[PDB]
DNA sequence: CGGCATACG
DNA sequence: CGTAT
DNA sequence: GCCG
């Protein structure tokens, strides 16, 4: 009764298994840090697949016949259903590799091989980064500058005031454009670390080098304290009005054409779990190559035409799915 | 055993 | 290498 | 780590 694909299954932003989809999720970031990308992805799923239940796991026995749960997972489960914690969990928690490695990673410009890199060379803090800032990267200083401001979670309410100056720029720089929201805040959180944003114009071509006349109209505002600079990705650091003050807010900017919307709004608007299921359920049980392009036959070589989402899940075959369902 | 999503800056 | 979902 |  528990479909395999993540993509195959409604999974809501809140759920009946909090607990031991977080105890699962501390594995897989784990098994990121050490690269393991495959059991990352187990325990991702299986975190998951709990997140897809109707009712809360209370005996080891419900979850025979799960997928993605085998002997580790379900030892994970049983030590927090009998004890509370599991013994393996907490000595993550605790250990000195997992805690740098997430405070390292979680530095916009640092992922896993740069912070392991810095592991292994001895360095342990933030101040330690800051004490040898030659060697970071313009973006890495960025991330590091602003990082206290970026750990801050960022609000429903932060999102309206945001969209509206992103469109004013977007207006001036091509008339009749249109910004949407995507991201997490899409499938409906209240909270998250960034706003994704999708930008398009009804007239197919219109949007061709849009992003920099956008980020340059953004930049003379005042509003940009970091930018990477043709190009229709942005990922910036804004400044967004506090009573008295500001904050620093990640904010990623995307523009597509308007043939490709669709597909690059289900691909923005996530989960990262949901679109890597959903990717893999099309080529592997659809024969089909899906990415936020496009949806290409490689027997026929031609793309599918789609004009909303649910034109997407229907060439796939799989029931629709609302975006606060693909939570997964 | 092979496979594990797929891009752009 | 980083970034994005 | 788990699936097919
Ligand atoms: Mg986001
Ligand atoms: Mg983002
Ligand atoms: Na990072």
């Amino acid at each position: 009764w528990m479909p395999a694909y993540a993509c195959q299954r409604p999974t809501p932003l809140t759920h009946h298994n909090t607990g031991l989809s977080e105890a699962l999720e501390i594995l897989a970031e784990a098994a990121g840090f050490e690269g393991s990308e495959g059991r990352l992805l187990t325990f991702c799923r299986a975190a998951s697949v709990l997140k897809a239940l109707p009712s809360p796991v209370t005996t080891l026995s419900q979850l025979q016949g799960l997928p993605h749960f085998g002997e580790h997972s379900s030892r994970v489960v049983q030590e927090l259903l009998e004890h509370g914690v599991c013994e393996e969990v907490e000595r993550v928690r605790r250990s000195e590799r997992y805690q740098t490695m997430k405070l390292f990673t979680q530095i916009f410009g640092v992922g896993v091989k740069t912070a392991d890199r810095w592991y292994r060379e001895g360095l342990r803090t933030l101040d330690d980064l800051r004490e040898q800032p030659q060697k970071l990267t313009q973006q890495q200083k960025a991330g590091l500058q602003h990082h206290q401001d970026l750990s801050t979670p960022v609000l429903r309410s932060d999102v309206d005031a945001l969209q509206q100056v992103v469109e004013e720029a977007v207006g001036q720089a091509l008339p009749g454009a249109t910004v949407t929201l995507t991201g997490g805040f899409r499938r409906g959180k209240l909270q998250g670390h960034d706003v994704d944003f999708l930008i398009t114009h009804p007239k197919e071509g219109q949007e061709a080098g849009l992003l920099p006349r956008v980020m340059c109209r953004l930049q003379d505002q005042g509003l940009i304290l970091y930018h990477q600079h043709a190009f229709e990705r942005s990922f910036c650091i804004f400044r967004l009005p506090q009573p008295g003050s500001w904050k620093a807010v990640r904010v990623d900017l995307v523009v597509a054409p308007v043939s490709q919307f669709p597909f690059a709004l289900l691909g923005w608007t996530g989960s990262k779990l949901f679109q890597r299921e959903l990717r893999r359920f099309s080529r592997k049980e659809k024969g089909l190559w899906l990415n936020s392009h496009g949806l290409f036959d490689p027997e026929q070589k031609t793309f599918f035409q789609a004009a909303s989402e649910e034109d997407i899940f229907r060439h796939l075959g799989l029931e629709y799915l609302p975006p606060e369902q693909r939570n997964a």
